[PDB]
């Protein structure tokens, strides 16, 4: 008769899978991930930090970049994550077993990377990656230290329980120069009114538009490029037309709105 | 230019997918699972047992015949697995969530199932499935007891480090009937001599070889019904062409010599 | 010359392990603890659940007044908790073993569950008891159902980031009770300003009293019945003097301003 | 009335908890610990390994000691383990956090590691400590290298599941030592016949003494100083009296022997 379905791979544009020569964002921070996924490397005297590796099969891809950047496996000391979904979180074990780096995470994105995106509260199994164990759990606006350079986690739930935007202040052509990377404020496909697994889901992201606003913000990245109008392909002017923290913020609350009048209505 | 490959789907035959209704082996035991993945339910006055659950996508299927044969979710006391690859273990985060089951399994077998299949000695990160924690951890020869049928586990290792073969005691006709459940004894594309990852493998096959060729075995079944030659497709003469464990363990044997000798051959 | 210090048990008042024989306090809610100590147990048709279960040592005095209730090892379904101090979760991992249960939990508390209490915000290893799993994560607001009973999670993040209020409804003499169970809102001996543990420490406790204000909540207990005003010991009287939510949330506030103003004094 | 006991500390004698300068083994291999705990580092040209911690309050010594060999916190590559009892996993967990360390185990101690060594085949929840993952699992026989030490894991079960022994080779005077760091092969008030947590012990443990009698041993050290007849206070004389790998496995046992002649009598 009838079979039951194959399972389906999670596939994806192929910009996503795209692969790039590093980026300099700034003296210290490099985009080393592909055309259309943001993987950020921090290269301290102390050793490298990783935010995000992307999809699950960008692991060689992102050691390759941190050798071109002098970064042995060796050197990656530790990993923070924008959220842990596959498409961000997808290569961390791997990551783990080939490197010295350590995780550091917030308790809700720690459950989640250490089922493999399994059990999520709007996809159930539907899109899940090797799971991985986080080595040190972060609170809201806990700082991270590595070679003096200081990292700040802002807890902006929504798009998953545990979505957190990091920021730290590197230097460029001798000025501070306050990052912020923000998470993802999409919420696809996803019920949002009175959703069992999620009940305050509306009230989180709206908190989270807040939080973004607000965050210290000289530059905003995001884990997807487009999400801030970085073009990681367009060289010298990646980063022209990057949204600021607030405006990306504005934006994210406006297309929420949009979703919840059309969810009412449908 | 040319981006990543797009993850792959564990993709399997249509007849290790295909629903079948339930097939009565003994008094209290019965296949559920699909015409060529065994999922083995034992039904008693206090509670049941599930062995195996096959493919991730076989929950729904699983719990249906359950539901057929009278066992609700809260029936269902106890999992017990072969060896945790996903298509055995597949399912068994998914039963864990909708029934009232605990998952009883050996240290090796945990380790594996708790990183749903990743990492896997052989196979790495390609062949994945949703994580699952043990309830309960169980050493060679140690008995587990549900509503007096007898669960003994025999450690057979080689196709995983975990691998088990289950004992238990049925009747049929009034008589006592033996039922051996052999894990797999195959290794499907493994690298034997000298493998960094496992490097008393082809002694833990030959161990396994004779354990399985021991074990108390009126009725012999297999993960892979084939394997013992078993066609739950038959009806009636579903278990008529079935082999002893003696000519299993016989069989899987030759075929592994075979494979040595093609291996060192290439 | 001078050997490092002995490990130091985890000691608590006398009253903390006193045994106590089940107290009614609504037609399917019972205290099944010690006399200083809360654990509550809802018989449904379907099952019981436990809320809380004290220290490490009160596994079996809690399964002695779950047999003199009528529920036997396996008819308890479901474990939940205020909080993941070993004064409160102490014998969930012993419960779990020994019964049917399963624990549901959020995030946070599964974490310190899952590390036994160790790497604690506040007092690091000084005081931890044996880890255990959580089988499903609730999220703020979520609902949990057994046997037709309805339990509500309420997040009140301060005493720990996981702590937690549940509510459900009862019956007592025809009419409906309305049972609102409250974790602690103490914090002692902590770090309360500039804690690089828990930065949003006070914004959280702040917001936490606002929650265990506005709880439904006809009848309110508490993991310390002292801090309700509850009194175990008193029989018939034993919830006469109990504290309204609304006066709980009061006292706390006002306890927890005093000992801002104390710590910025000293 | 007579209320619970109070828990129980893990308190030991004094000399397992008295600090100790490094003491040199070989060129390469130092022990680090207490008086009658071992705990051994292995400094390389590519980072440091440490075999065993001892107690869990010992941390802050290890560090000490490592620090004054010129091993700093982001040196520490590696952590072994003789077996994930209280006595000599103690002070993983806190290692994992203050160091770049990862652990590399077997699965049997990977899972006891993770519990803490709560639900102890012998002594349950008696003897606790705080609860660790591993990084990487291993295989009987695997190698680990760092720095060009070459570390091979021998199981040798019966003590825990997880039992091993560690060799390597370092050199002395120019000449290759082969160190053998063999794990306890005590049964301190355990069942050893008919035990149905570990129905195998007994033939385990005499494949054991086997394992150990055959090592490449020109030097034996044991998680117990006591057990080799080491005296780590001893100063230029501490290893005169070593125990040979063949006289340690056959000292272990006569012991075994006279054990089991007494619980049959008893
Ligand atoms: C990658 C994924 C898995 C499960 C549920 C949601 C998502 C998802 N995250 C983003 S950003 N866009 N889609
Ligand atoms: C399903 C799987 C994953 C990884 C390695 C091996 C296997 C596999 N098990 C069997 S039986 N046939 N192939
Ligand atoms: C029990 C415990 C362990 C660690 C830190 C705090 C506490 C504690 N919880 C309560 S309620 N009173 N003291
Ligand atoms: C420390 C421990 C915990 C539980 C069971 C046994 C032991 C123990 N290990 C050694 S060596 N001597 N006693
Ligand atoms: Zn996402
Ligand atoms: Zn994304
Ligand atoms: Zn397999
Ligand atoms: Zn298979
Ligand atoms: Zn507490
Ligand atoms: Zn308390
Ligand atoms: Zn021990
Ligand atoms: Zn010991």
């Amino acid at each position: 008769e009838v079979p039951l379905p194959q399972l389906r791979a999670y596939t994806v544009d192929a910009s996503w899978l795209q692969p790039m020569a590093p980026l300099q964002i700034a003296d210290h921070t490099w985009q080393i991930g592909t055309e259309d996924l943001t993987a950020l490397l921090v290269q301290t005297p102390d050793g490298a930090v990783l935010l995000d590796g992307g999809m699950p099969q960008m692991a060689s891809h992102l050691l390759d970049n941190m050798k071109a950047r002098g970064v042995t496996p060796r050197d990656l000391r530790l990993i923070l994550l924008s959220h842990a979904h596959a498409d961000h979180a997808g290569p961390v074990a791997e990551l783990k077993r080939r490197t010295g780096a350590k995780v550091a995470a917030n308790a809700e994105s720690a459950v989640l990377l250490a089922r493999g995106g399994s059990d999520d509260l709007h996809f159930g199994d539907g899109i899940t990656y090797p799971p991985a164990n986080a080595d040190r759990i972060v609170m809201d606006g806990e700082v991270i230290t590595v070679g003096g350079i200081v990292f700040t986690a802002h807890f902006m739930a929504g798009h998953t329980p545990g979505s957190t935007a990091w920021t730290w202040t590197d230097t460029r052509n001798g000025k501070p120069v306050r990052i912020a990377y923000a998470d993802s404020l999409s919420a696809p496909g996803y019920q949002l009114q009175g959703n069992p697994r999620y009940p305050h889901l509306i009230e989180d992201y709206r908190r989270s538009f807040a939080t973004v606003r607000a965050l210290p913000c000289d530059v905003l990245l995001t884990p997807h490029p487009g999400a801030s109008n970085w073009d990681y392909a367009a060289g010298a002017r990646a980063g022209a037309k990057a949204l600021t923290c607030k405006a990306y913020a504005d934006a994210a609350e406006q297309k929420f709105d949009g979703q919840l009048a059309k969810e009412t209505a449908g």
